[PDB]
């Protein structure tokens, strides 16, 4: 037997959990001495175990090939190898427990000083190593770690020396554990969380288990704080000053009155549990969780989960998320009305839990387990059902539960994610129910729900959710399991996939959540895009995604699928989501006399809010103020009268003058997560502008050799298109039916016998390559010697027989231009046996000058499509051209403003104004073909023109990248259509 | 009505044939004065009719915007616009008779002098204008042309002036006629054939119709030469000096003895038909065509068509094919045993016909008609069935037939190609049968064969051809039409699609052609690749194809699908085809005493051939000479004894010494198409070398820290791979299962429920991204203290569970290395529900040095795959590395030499030798991933290494790009396998 490295590889292929570690326990704030070893370490990378040197480097002397590296780190974020993104696919051959030969081996070393306070007893703590670590101290092997997002501690008593010590950690990227860590995210090896030296004084406390229930009938707290040392219960004193409590650890007491903890009102009581040699500081939130009548209840009430799935990602540091970024993003979530977080799909940094307790989120704390890439072989060799993996998988769940069991914010334990069904998941569930019966068990991966307490699905359609909400979904084959599941409350652990332009269809889910008590709510997939900052040639910065780092196998931009970008800048989807889940409903009376107010919170009344009104018109604000609202109880409603001035202003409005009344609920005072005046909810009533009246056609057509003139518009006699409007140069005018595919349009819709993505259906149909034939140009009798001009055209694509006849009828009184567009199908829009859907029915104006400013009356400020835009409110908006765009990582259709009544483009010295019945407005400095061709933002280039899109109809954007496509009501099937616009140019 | 250009466009949209032209007639060699106007014209291009100037340019004075252009020309070959390639797709919206707005308009003008010999009467002749011409002479409109590959003539009497004249031609690229000219080829507008001024003397001859039949019972010729003027029969004298004939035009006579015309023996008699004012020169071939007993017969005998489809293309001049290129390519065809040409899919240049008469080809003369792009709408609006198109389509057939009706080589008229079924095709057939009953009618497009005389298909499988050959194919629904068709002979007008590496499966068709009299044979698709020469940055030259010229819609490299490249360099497919269709069969006796000889010709005996033998061995030729063969009649056979020296040499051969006896039939004398010694047919008998005997394993394994040594091979202990063999650096060794997809592998195979191209099946299966895990390395007891070395590995791909266990067992005596490779499936090779096929079972050696020379014993010199290589003969070959490659336009797998027994690579100072039971050999200076990624030849780059492929098994290459995929016997399904090689290095 002559091959090198067999012992190292045999360890990496082990099914066992780590070796040599102390018992799993809680992460506890203690007064015991501690020393963080975070900082600059020395690092050496080898390409595999068989060539990783056995050169005594653990002793730290004469190190050849080492360089400095910050720890904690994801080491491919610092030039060592490269990030690699796969979704489901494993990046190595599926032969568990075997590892590939190409397996980055990172040797880590740091020298540190240990003072006398770490003797006789201390330990070393590692809060995360991806995926397999071997640890030596002063050349002595302490043990190994498995479970990349889990904590390990090693006793160093009698190995640590007073004074200088050398810590050495060999980290393998891949191991047998990789087979159970197949989350959809970047593969990033490293020592990516804290390394800590902790003294273990005699007569100390190793573990604590807080039990703090709430009796919602009596208002009492039920408190018991367990404390142990070496796995044995110990004498300790628990003190809770604010509740006047001094009690023994280990005894259950009834606190006469406590204020209960919820995400809405995250009341925490400071406490300490003390033994002779060590004191632990705790924050106690009293709350009880119960499943009753097919509802998930906290403190006696059904709650609504307004959730997101939170991965840990940083665009420059990988899995290392700085604390200030964590604090800021949780405040951002609260500021967008989120009340719940799922830790997809592993425990977070241990510091996250106290922030969730404090700011207030319902947390689904999920174990580090995912075997998704076994699905493609029918789950053959799945670790979840393989007896050899039982100890490893129970260990993951044990470490998960033990670390975070004291936190009020944790309201469910999750076994893992997309790991199939199997006996080891049952073992993990049984262990958890025995250890901590206070929290229900979640696991979507087994739809029978045999070993869980809630029925969880991901991306179930709105239709299926409505059936589940009514308790009428199809039965399981097993009657006993069906009865159990039908009595469970239902949660969407992932829904309304937020990739690219979208997500559409959020309102339809939310209406069901509000209607059906069995529905717990849902967690958007996902909070953040995992973009990785990259540099172009001129040092331009942009986000990269799958395949941008040389991966042989990858899943492209599927890692950029979030409500916020990697730097936590909101995508439009977050602005819409904030509105969808707003915790108050404000319905403003049509006559502006008042508003109906429903408090949708579960526990809090409306006393935290100030209720403000404003009336706005073309010239700005006309009236505004605040109104007193007696506190509305949770789940109750009332009618609030507005001051008489408001309705009087509505009564005096001249007909056709637009005006908007907005009623807003804002924070009356600073909270922990935002300042006074922060907006939480709103409602509006709009007095719409009258339809624009088309101008009298009193100008005639002036005919020249090659041009025609009709008031302010010049036409080409060869094309029939305008070449200038009031001096503004027009390079092209034509019909649009297509847009640059969104991420959703690139996904298959599994619903019918056509599984081509919409984008492919469009390409096959030629919708991206329309051409127009001129049929004729004629002038017609207008008014008082005036003439209208009708240009007849037909739009089709090469090699297709279907088309649309498009007639433009132009009229002018000399200042205002009337444009009537009529579209008529000529032949059936069917291609490859399937009917062709359209993205829109609209016009593209290509103008020969650049636009500096875009203003409009309609919905804003951000984009809106038929099935999105909930956060776009009625008003007057004005933006520089650049701010009309949306910086999605892969450029795609975006930036449309649906519901526009008027628009004004400032092209240098002129202003082009458009009016009509509702239209969507888009303005870009590059063409649709440039947008579609661009894979990253630097691929976009301005060409000196303005591309102006005026759409009479748009389709929805849906969530077809993962989950439901566009709902039926928002699909755009070929039809005949006609629409009127007016245009005019101002200097 | 204000749009510009409506009259021009109305003409372009006309359904009528041209206007103003003289009656269609034959192309005739006359003594009437003539003046070619070919030469430098003046040319102006406009982008469409509506902007094409009406500026009096036809008068030729004050021309603004004109530049010189050669005529004839395809004008996009000279910088004016660009070539555009589509296969089926129309490049404009399918709204016949309407034309797109983007429609290149080329104005052509030339000034010329007309002497007195062109008065009083002359005409102007245009032999081709694509697609619509309007002609003016001295400002007077003569008429228009429709039918791009058809001739038009215009009477200029009284318009032509003595002295200077100005000819003006406006040419539209697209017209209504484009709908009926949808051939799979480049769209190339232009005046692309001759322009001629011809005097029409009084008492002349306008048309001639030669009837020259052959009575094969009596040997008589049946001759009647019709002559007419102004459409009326005239008095003229026919003289045929060689047959001692002087007869009146219009009278049928019986010539007592004539020598008949065939492609094999193209006897032509010179003749002249003379009136008082004009004499026409003719070449008369006597031959009669008959369909009898479901056979296509010429001169009383069934013939075998050994055919190609000939387009007219030139890589720098487009549709203009210089005469010297025509002459050379027809000689090249004869030199590759071709005897038949289909003029796909329009009449050729008129000069082609006399060359075919002279050199000898059976010609299928096809009308300019193809409506293929209507198929995708179920043939809705197909012109072939639209009454408005009757006159246009009958006109095309009339001009087709009238031009070429005097040529003996034309043995069938074809109505067109892929034009569906319809009443206008029936009209064309009826017109043709009435006008010229002497030639059968061909048209594949209507499978019922209602209006034809032969049953024609394209790309029918070998299986279906065998059924048709036996007369047992499934019946038509209509019993009367079925009876008619079952009594027709059967031709493949297109088969064994020759795109890229291939075509495979030619032998299986040919065996059927020889077995079944109903089978007429077939015409390969196609003779030439339509590559267009393009230049890179350093002025490197390469061929471009579809999409390389900016086309919005195109069909890529489907235009490069020929037996020869655009410069008429043979592809390997032509070398194989020559052998498949060789007209003699030579079967050499195993004992080398003689050979069996079958004469497969239809008319000629074997007297044109010299029969040569040669015996070759490792040291070169050992014996050779000629042998006398009494002439063998067509379709007969004989046994020919070889001189005794040959068998004596075979008897004396020491066992295991390779030697090859080749018997060849060459031209005994110069022919019109090749020189004496040109090889026509051959056969071989090979005395195979014994299996190489593996060396005694008497060397032990020498173990060092990181390396192992076993005689001349050094191994890495980390990988188990050799790092040098006898000093030759080895960078990598591993198993191969994949190759860079051929054009055929990129085509769908419609046969089963998996319609993914093989290339896609491979990509989905990960076959292009294999990885290898090392399982162990061990030494084992050899002989006399010697050791063998077994390296155990497993090959798989990321995210897959299937693999193959590959064990390498190495042995050496110190000079020769034995390598045994054993492959064993581990798990089922199924992916996405379908079994994964392999391209090969082989080894890739990546050597760290360049190869200058590759030599081998096996088959050669050119490439061979399991279902190709018929033209590769047994022998010893040696080539510089560059000449191992094949210059396909899109690089792809190619260059394998199947059937190799030994190989020698010269890498500088060393020679690496490989021996084994048969293996395929490939050697390249770049990797497979470079080959697969390259879209054009300049994308290939040498990297300083040698990539050496030794394959124990290969799959076939088939013709899946269009037609049958790999036949079952040549498919390579996953299996277990083992194979032995020996290696040794010489300095
Ligand atoms: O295919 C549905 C079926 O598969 C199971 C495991 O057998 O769940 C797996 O597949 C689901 C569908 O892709 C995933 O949603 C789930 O996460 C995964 O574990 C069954 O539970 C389910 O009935
Ligand atoms: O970082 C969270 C932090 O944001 C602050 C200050 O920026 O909150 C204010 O700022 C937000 C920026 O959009 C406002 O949207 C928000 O309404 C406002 O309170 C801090 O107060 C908060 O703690
Ligand atoms: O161009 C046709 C022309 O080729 C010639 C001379 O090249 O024929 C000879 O050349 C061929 C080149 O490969 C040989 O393969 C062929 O065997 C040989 O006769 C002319 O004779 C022929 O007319
Ligand atoms: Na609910
Ligand atoms: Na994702
Ligand atoms: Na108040
Ligand atoms: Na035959
Ligand atoms: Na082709």
């Amino acid at each position: 037997s002559l091959e090198l490295g067999a012992a190292d590889i045999q360890d990496l292929e082990s099914f066992e959990a780590g070796r040599g570690a102390l018992p799993a326990r809680a992460y506890l704030q203690s007064d015991a001495p501690r020393l963080s070893l975070n900082g600059e370490w020395q690092f050496r990378l080898s390409p595999g175990s068989r060539v990783a040197p056995d050169d005594g480097w653990q002793l730290g002397e004469a190190l050849n090939g080492f360089e400095s590296l910050p720890v904690p780190s994801s080491w491919p974020m610092h030039g060592h190898g490269a990030p690699a993104y796969t979704n489901v696919q494993f990046p190595f051959a599926v032969e568990p427990p075997h590892v590939p030969e190409a397996n980055p081996i990172g040797d880590h070393l740091v020298v540190f000083e240990a003072g006398p306070e770490f003797f006789p007893h201390a330990l070393l703590r590692f809060d995360g190593i991806e995926s397999a670590g071997t640890v030596w101290l002063n050349g002595v092997e302490l043990g190994t770690t498995r479970g990349s997002r889990l904590a390990h501690e090693f006793d160093v008593s009698g190995i640590l020396e007073q004074g200088e010590n050398t810590l050495a950690v060999r980290v393998a990227q891949f191991s047998a554990a990789s087979y159970v860590e197949d989350q959809d995210m970047w593969w990033l090896p490293g020592i990516f969380r804290d390394v800590t030296l902790q003294a273990r004084p005699a007569a100390g406390i190793d573990d604590v288990f807080v039990h703090a229930g709430y009796d919602h009938i009596t208002g009492e707290g039920i408190l018991k704080v367990e404390a142990s040392r070496g796995g044995q219960a110990i004498d300790a004193v628990v003190r809770v000053p604010e509740l006047a409590l001094e009690l023994a650890a280990g005894t259950e007491v009834r606190v006469p009155a406590v204020e209960p903890w919820s995400a809405e009102v995250p009341k925490l009581y400071e406490a300490a549990v003390s033994a002779a040699g060590e004191s632990v500081a705790l924050q106690i939130g009293f709350r009880s969780i119960a499943i009753e009548d097919a509802q998930f209840k906290v403190n006696g009430r059904r709650i609504l989960l307004r959730g997101v799935n939170r991965h840990e990602h940083h665009p420059r540091l990988g899995r290392v998320v700085p604390r200030d970024v964590v604090e800021a993003e949780l405040r951002l979530m609260k500021q967008h009305n989120i009340n719940a977080i799922r830790t997809s799909h592993y425990p977070p940094h241990p510091q996250f839990l106290a922030l969730a307790d404090q700011l207030g989120f319902y947390v689904v704390l999920e174990c580090d387990l995912e075997t998704h890439g076994f699905e493609s072989a029918g789950w053959a060799q799945n670790p979840s059902d393989d007896p050899q993996w039982e100890d490893a998988l129970v260990d993951r769940m044990r470490r998960t539960v033990e670390r975070d069991k004291n936190h009020a914010s944790v309201v469910m334990w999750s076994l893992g994610n997309q790991a199939g069904t199997g006996r080891n998941l049952a073992a993990m569930s049984r262990w958890t129910k025995d250890r901590d019966p206070s929290r229900p068990i979640h696991y979507e991966g087994d739809w029978s729900s045999e070993h869980v307490d809630v029925y969880s699905r991901m991306y179930a359609s709105q239709a299926e959710t409505a059936l589940i909400g009514q308790g009428i979904e199809p039965a399981l084959n097993d009657a006993a399991l069906d009865a159990r599941r039908r009595a469970m409350p239902f949660v969407l652990c992932e829904y309304v996939h937020a990739m690219g332009n979208g997500p559409g269809g959020m309102s339809e889910y939310q209406a069901l959540f509000e209607k059906y008590p069995r529905l717990m709510g849902g967690f958007v997939w996902e909070w953040l895009e995992h973009g990785i900052t990259v540099s172009t040639a001129d040092g331009v910065d942009h986000y990269g995604y799958g395949g941008d780092f040389g991966e042989e196998v990858h899943d492209g931009n599927f890692v950029t699928d979030g409500l916020v970008d990697a730097d936590r800048r909101p995508r439009p989807g977050l602005l819409d989501f904030k509105k969808v889940i707003e915790p108050l409903r404000i319905d403003v009376a049509r006559d502006w006399t008042g508003f109906t107010l429903r408090n949708g919170q579960d526990f809090a009344d409306t006393s935290a809010f100030s209720f403000r009104y404003e009336v706005e018109a073309d010239g700005g604000a006309l009236d505004g103020g605040t109104v007193d609202v007696a506190p509305v109880a949770p789940q109750s409603e009332t009618v609030v009268e507005l001051p008489g001035s408001v309705a009087a202003l509505a009564a005096g409005l001249s007909d056709g003058r637009p005006a908007v009344l907005t009623v807003r609920a804002v924070l009356g005072a600073d909270s922990a997560w935002a300042d006074a005046g922060h907006e939480v909810a709103w409602g509006q009533s709009v007095r719409e502008p009258g339809a624009p009246v088309p101008p009298a056609p009193v100008e005639p057509v002036q005919v020249q050799d090659s041009e025609l003139t009709l008031g302010p518009v010049v036409f080409s006699r060869a094309t029939g298109m305008p070449t200038s409007i009031g001096g503004v140069p027009v390079e092209k005018l034509g019909l649009t039916l297509w847009w640059a595919p969104t991420d959703n349009d690139l996904g298959r819709e599994w619903g019918g016998a056509d599984e081509r993505p919409l984008a492919t259906q469009w390409k096959d149909a030629g919708l991206n390559r329309l051409h127009t034939r001129l049929l004729g140009i004629s002038a017609n009798p207008g008014q008082d010697g005036g003439e209208t001009l009708t240009v007849r055209t037909r739009v089709s694509a090469a090699d297709k027989q279907y088309g649309v006849l498009v007639d433009y009828t132009w009229s002018t009184d000399g200042e205002t231009v009337g444009l009537r567009t009529q579209v008529r199908r000529d032949g059936t829009w069917v291609n490859r046996g399937f009917e062709v859907e359209w993205a829109r029915i609209g016009l593209e104006f290509v103008l020969g000058e650049e636009t500096e400013l875009v203003s409009w009356f309609g919905q804003g400020p951000h984009q809106s499509y038929p099935d999105t835009g909930q956060g776009a409110r009625a008003g007057w908006f004005s933006l520089p051209l650049a701010k009309m765009d949306v910086e999605y990582v892969r450029p795609q259709e975006c930036g449309a403003r649906s519901g526009s009544r008027s628009a004004a483009l400032q092209l240098g010295g002129r202003t082009l104004e458009i009016c009509g019945d509702p239209f969507a407005l888009t303005v870009r400095p590059y063409s649709q073909d440039v947008l579609d061709a661009a894979a990253h933002r630097p691929d976009l280039k301005a060409d000196g023109r303005t591309y102006l899109y005026v759409d009479h109809a748009l389709r929805g954007v849906g969530t077809a990248a993962c989950g439901p496509g566009v709902l039926e009501q928002y699909r755009l099937k070929p039809r005949d259509a006609d629409f009127i616009l007016t245009l005019k140019v101002r200097s």
